[PDB]
DNA sequence: CGTTGAATGACAGCCGCG
DNA sequence: GCGGCTGTCATTCA
């Protein structure tokens, strides 16, 4: 096996790493790593140095890190660029390890940790750990252990010991249903005093340093807690062992409303789950609790358990423990999903960055270009501070407010980074400018070609033909090597059909599983011996096939992550190959093709149906457009399809038939006018929607921007058994609308999409006439909690007090007096209800943690003082009118049509 | 924290009005 | 009271 590196600090003038060798074993190493770094020299001074630009530089082989930047900021006070690679860390990993890193995860320690804490008043802070801590799992992947710290005796209590035999037991039973798969996996350890604990613990990390340090709200919590507790009972100095190098900061992270701290601990890399999931789940939700993120993915959640978390140790122990066991694990099965972990391996190792940078863009490209340009003896350019400019983006079109029946929608095909490659856009390939007429004189094709011998974006930017930039040569690797392992994926896939039927009627030999390369399908050097081969061979064979079948997953993934990050850094300010201009070119040319196709979509379907300019294109928000089809379906008669698949297969024909070329007619056009270096726009029929054949509904409708609806039979080709819903914008996608509420505005959609006004009105009257039996919380609101500072005056309403806030503030108006309470810490949801006024909070509104019951103290006083009618009219009508209007239909019988004006 | 630019829509507060 | 703006606070397409 190759070697590779675990973790990588720079800590004065040396390199601290850790890192697996030749043979499985971490060691760590401290090195005195001499950087190099450049600057422009004399062409006669014949070096094999060049920037991007293609100027000579000569290379400066620095004594030590620090002369490195002493003469970087000196550079800067002379006014000439210093060249290279500065984040030493970066230049120090490529040069340690110049090849294509393969690691065994394996051999990487993965800790997955959560501890418990007794507070009576009220949630302790991680920067005092007033109280003491009574619990600890911290689970290992290395062992793959649950290793447990129990707290025997604290001011808050003294208790028995937790009982394995119970917590394996049934719910039904006494016990706390810990799952058989990690019942023997565990380990117990009691102490008689915190001291006793804590020292056990500092000491159990050290024999077992993390790598990857994991586990939920970690980052925040468990470490900064654990961090200062050891500090205030023992000092700084024994905390600090908490890192393999000594040495943490106390990094502070002003937040864009208060301020909250974070301790680094060198040699460790902490990826918090939470924040992995955030990044990589894509997908809003209105709380990030890991037991709403838990049930949401395994159908389970965390421990339950009476009464309050507060007083759970001492009435419960029992359970309080096995509940610290069962966080600890919800994570892992969370992640036995995502690969998340895994996922940030991969792409760290792939840039070669410390893999904790994996939550940067502008970090793992810099570090993949980089390494690129190093490889050709290129040199980089040197970062530069720009003003914080803002630059036009998208094109989103204002759709008229309507239903619209039949709907097919085409997609531009990862348009951003496309467009970089077909206009060659980068800082060194940058040609010149050129006089700028109107946008849309370039979108009717009546303004003058740009120009004639360099390739060009409608903003005034033109690029060298010749020569082919680095970022655009960038994306381009990254996007043919994506192809290239969903290419080793697409193959396994084969293979795993070939060696399926091998089993269907196995033999009986004594064979093993042949070596083949699963990335290569087979031809006859084994697809021969697939008859002679075992029941036992066919078997373990089809293990090592599909174990790969993922191992292309994984790459693709990361691939497209990274191409889709590549414009936000390019956009950022922060990068070392922004430009304004560049930023702009990319963004403005995306106006230019999208509306541009517009026009081409629009006057191919006026002369296939020979009609005056019908405007076709309804709608069209950055790289897609929809189509109205309805002129399509009549030339046909709608009355002459067999069934609802019948006009679908219909407009797919068309679609690819006819459509599809007219659509790379133009954009090749298009590509001749602006004078690209590569035709690379391609559209793709995606969606196609319409209502049920023959049934009342409309189909599709748009409310405006950003907001519509639509009633889908088929996706890129895969044909829906029922038709499908796709919900985008209206309050039903809205995390804080009220899920009681964000059923019906649902069902109401789809009865108004493939029934009629009929049905919504029939339904719509009985949601009105049973309202008055919900579950609180079922019609109970949503929104973040912040700023709750800046308007809580005395604990009263001031000057703008949001409507959640001073909900909140209502809430703490009933709160003063039990701290068994939860106050609502500021960066969290809330959720929040109406309140029937001339009640006891004295006010409007109140609210609470979302995803929470709200407590017994208040909770029955509200759910007797909260209004209906104001509830019910804000949250479920008010949104529906606004749907019923655009689609011109009525939620309730006998209206006046009149009052549609003004 | 981490990486853009367009766009809704729930509310709080003035302003202009015999 | 009530319709426009302008302006925070929240969330979300692509």
């Amino acid at each position: 096996m190759k070697e590779f590196y675990l973790t990588v600090e720079q800590i004065g003038d040396s390199i601290f790493e850790r890192y697996i060798d030749s043979n499985g074993r971490e060691r760590t190493r401290e090195v005195e790593y001499k950087p190099s770094l450049f600057a422009h020299c004399p062409e006669s001074q014949a070096t094999k140095y060049f920037d991007i630009y293609g100027k000579p530089c000569t290379r400066k082989l620095f004594a030590n890190m620090r002369d490195a930047s002493q003469w970087i900021k000196r550079m800067e006070d002379i006014g000439l660029e210093a060249l290279g690679m500065d984040d030493f860390k970066l230049a120090y990993l490529s040069d340690t390890y110049n090849y294509e890193i393969k690691y065994d995860h394996t051999k990487i320690r993965v800790a997955n940790f959560d501890i418990e804490v007794t507070s009576p008043d009220g949630f302790p802070e991680p920067s005092q750990a007033k109280h003491p801590i009574d619990a600890i799992t911290h689970y290992d992947s290395i062992d793959d252990r649950f290793y447990v710290f129990d707290l025997l005796n604290s001011p808050y209590g003294n208790v028995e010991e937790w009982s394995i035999e119970i917590a394996a037991k049934l719910q039904e039973q006494g016990g706390d249903e810990v799952p058989s798969e990690i019942i023997d996996k565990i380990i117990y350890m009691p102490f008689d005093n915190e001291k006793e604990l804590l020292m056990e613990y500092l000491n159990f990390w050290q024999q077992k340093t993390p790598v990857i340090l994991t586990g939920w709200n970690v980052e925040s919590f468990a470490i900064p807690y654990v961090y200062n507790r050891i500090k205030n009972i023992f000092g700084e100095s024994t905390a600090k062992r908490l890192s393999p190098h000594r040495k943490t900061r106390v990094k502070v992270i002003e937040n864009m409303y208060g301020s909250r701290e974070i301790i680094t601990l060198f040699g460790i890399s902490v990826l918090d789950y939470i924040d992995l999931y955030k990044k990589f789940s894509f997908t809003n939700q209105p709380s990030y609790s890991l037991d709403y993120i838990s049930e949401f993915e395994l159908n389970v959640g965390k421990l339950k358990y009476d009464g309050p978390i507060s007083k759970l140790r001492e009435s419960n122990h029992q359970r309080y423990i096995s509940y610290n066991i069962i966080a600890v694990y919800r994570v892992l099965q969370i992640d036995a999903k995502r690969q998340f972990i895994n996922l940030s391996l991969d792409m760290g190792y792939y840039a070669k960055i410390q893999i904790q940078s994996v939550f940067s863009p502008i970090k793992t490209w810099d570090a993949i270009i980089f390494n690129s340009l190093k490889e050709q003896n290129k040199v980089i350019p040197q970062g530069r501070s720009h003003p914080v400019q803002p630059y036009p983006g998208a094109f989103v079109k204002e759709p008229i407010p309507n239903r619209y029946k039949y709907v097919m929608s085409f997609d531009l095909t990862s348009l951003y980074p496309s467009i970089i490659r077909q206009v060659n856009i980068s800082p060194e390939t940058i040609a010149g400018t050129f006089k700028v007429a109107p946008l849309h004189d370039y979108i009717n094709a009546v303004a003058e070609r740009p120009s004639d011998v360099y390739s060009c974006s409608p903003n005034g930017m033109m690029y060298y033909k010749d020569r082919d930039g680095v970022v655009p040569t960038e994306i381009t690797k990254v996007f043919n090597q994506r192809k290239e392992h969903k290419g080793y994926m697409l193959a396994a896939q084969r293979n795993g059909e070939i060696i399926k039927e091998a089993l269907h009627n196995p033999n009986l030999s004594v064979d093993e599983p042949l070596d083949v390369d699963y990335r290569f399908d087979f031809s006859d050097e084994i697809k021969e011996k697939i008859k002679k081969l075992s029941a036992k061979s066919l078997n373990e064979m089809l293990f090592r096939a599909q174990r790969t079948e993922v191992a292309g997953m994984t790459a693709q993934i990361n691939r497209k992550l990274l191409i889709n990050s590549l414009y936000g850094a390019l956009g950022n300010v922060w990068f070392r190959y922004y430009d304004l201009r560049n930023a702009t070119a990319i963004t403005t040319f995306g106006q230019m093709a999208l509306q541009w196709i517009e026009r081409k979509v629009n006057e191919y379907l006026n002369e296939v149906c020979g009609t005056e300019g019908e405007a076709f294109v309804l709608y069209g928000d950055t790289d897609s457009i929809y189509v109205s089809a309805d002129k399509i379906i009549d030339k046909v008669g709608e009355s002459k399809f067999r069934d609802t698949n019948h006009w679908v297969d219909f407009l797919d024909k068309f679609a690819r038939e006819r459509m599809e070329p007219a659509i790379d007619r133009g954009f090749r056009e298009m590509c001749e006018y602006m004078n690209n270096k590569q035709h690379l726009m391609f559209m793709d029929r995606e969606a196609i929607a319409g209502p049920p054949l023959g049934s009342k509904g409309i189909g599709g409708f748009w409310t405006g921007k950003k907001r519509y609806a639509l009633n889908v039979w088929d996706m890129e080709g895969t044909r829906y058994a029922e038709p499908k819903l796709k919900i985008m914008g209206l309050e039903t996608q809205k995390s804080s609308t009220p899920k009681a509420v964000q059923k019906a505005l649902k069902e109401c959609i789809r009865r108004m999409l493939q029934e009629g006004e009929e049905s919504l009105q029939e339904y719509f009257k009985e949601f009105e006439k049973e309202f008055r039996q919900l579950n609180y919380i079922s019609i109970a609101s949503v929104s973040s909690a912040n700023n709750i500072a800046k308007y809580d005056v005395g604990g009263f309403p001031g000057p703008k007090c949001p409507f959640h806030i001073r909900g909140i503030l209502t809430y703490n108006r009933a709160i003063k007096g039990n701290i068994d309470a939860p106050q609502v810490v500021e960066g969290e949801k809330v959720y929040v209800l109406p309140l029937r006024e001339g009640n006891p909070f004295g006010d409007k509104c109140i609210a609470w943690p979302s995803g929470t019951e709200i407590t017994d103290l208040i909770k029955d006083d509200v759910l007797h003082w909260m209004d209906y009618t104001v509830l019910l009219e804000k949250t479920f009508i008010k949104p529906l009118e606004g749907f019923t209007s655009a689609a011109k239909l009525d939620y309730e019988k006998k209206a006046s049509l009149f009052d549609m004006f003004d």
